[PDB]
């Protein structure tokens, strides 16, 4: 529903719990990621090499970009740091655009004429993405804290 729901209250509650459960967040994230990556590794090994580039890659990229952005906003929202005003800045919008080009390029290269290369776009995508997120909260927390 729109124009008929809270925004300041719900935000304080989620931010309150999340903030208080800082350890639970950092740990939950490290685990969720570590498990996801690891699992994908052991599962990918079974394939040995890319002998499809179509269905698997499709669900892989789609599910990847989805979980990536989804989880990104989920965490950033559940627990924010500063966030200049409500509007979005150049850095905020940049992330969106960057992901758009990367994602599109990935799929486009997947169903393109070459094979064995599209996956690369996904790897780098989550790489810089995830890394940026964590590295951001860590560098922001470490720089803010006494240290």
């Amino acid at each position: 529903s729109h124009m008929r729901a809270p925004l300041d209250f719900r935000g304080m509650l989620r931010k309150l719990f999340s903030s208080h459960r800082f350890q639970v967040i950092i740990i939950c994230l490290v685990v969720l990621d570590a498990l996801l990556v690891l699992a994908e590794l052991i599962l990918d090994l079974k394939i040995i090499q890319p002998d499809k580039n179509n269905y698997a890659a499709m669900v892989f990229h789609y599910m990847s970009i989805t979980i990536l952005v989804f989880f990104m906003m989920e965490i950033i929202f559940k627990l924010f740091v500063f966030r200049l005003e409500f509007f979005h800045h150049k850095f905020e919008i940049l992330d969106a655009v960057v992901v758009v080009v990367s994602f599109i390029l990935d799929i486009v290269l997947l169903f393109q004429e070459h094979q064995f290369e599209a996956l690369g776009l996904l790897i780098l995508l989550r790489l810089w993405r995830v890394a940026r997120i964590i590295n951001g909260i860590i560098i922001s927390v470490k720089t803010r804290s006494e240290r």
